[PDB]
């Protein structure tokens, strides 16, 4: 887990991006997309699909809603390794089903950053933490089996 300080940074950090929950959520898989376009091809709905054609998606908002919602609940608990250990383990789980594995989220942990500086710019010490969270996550996915 982080600590309470850490957690606290990553929080201060994501309250402007969660503000606008729906818009932010779309740009934040739209820029994942642009700048690896491979992880695309792990969802059944954008596979084959090029970035215009996943914006005119009625299925974008669903899915990017999801990822939010879920990372709020990270971002919530991630200075209680207690909650993170079960988080984490039934969020591997899942992902590891679906063939998605720890290079992804290598890719999702190497753009965050960028992302969040482009709502808002983030206090000192919030980029560490994020990267430590998504390192969290990383480790999940490997003890998964990916
Ligand atoms: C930024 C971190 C992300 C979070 C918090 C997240 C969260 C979630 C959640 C909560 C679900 C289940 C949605 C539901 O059915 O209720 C989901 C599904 C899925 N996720 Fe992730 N995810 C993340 C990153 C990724 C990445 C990088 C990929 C692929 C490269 C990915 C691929 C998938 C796939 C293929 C599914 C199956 C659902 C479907 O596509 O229909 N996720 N994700």
């Amino acid at each position: 887990s982080l600590s309470a300080a850490e957690a606290d940074l990553a929080g201060k950090s994501w309250a402007p991006v969660f503000a606008n929950k729906n818009a932010n959520g779309l740009d934040f898989l739209v820029a994942l997309f642009e700048k690896f376009p491979d992880s695309a091809n792990f969802f059944a709905d954008f596979k084959g699909k090029s970035v215009a054609d996943i914006k005119a998606s009625p299925k974008l908002r669903d899915v990017s809603s999801r990822i939010f919602t879920r990372l709020n609940e990270f971002v919530n608990n991630a200075a209680n390794a207690g909650k993170m250990s079960a988080m984490l383990s039934q969020f591997a789980k899942e992902h590891v089903g679906f063939g998605v594995g720890s290079a992804q989220f290598e890719n999702v942990r190497s753009m965050f950053p960028g992302f969040v500086a482009s709502v808002a710019a983030p206090p000192a010490g919030a980029d560490a933490a994020w990267t430590k969270l998504f390192g969290l996550i990383i480790d999940a996915l490997k003890a998964a089996g990916a």
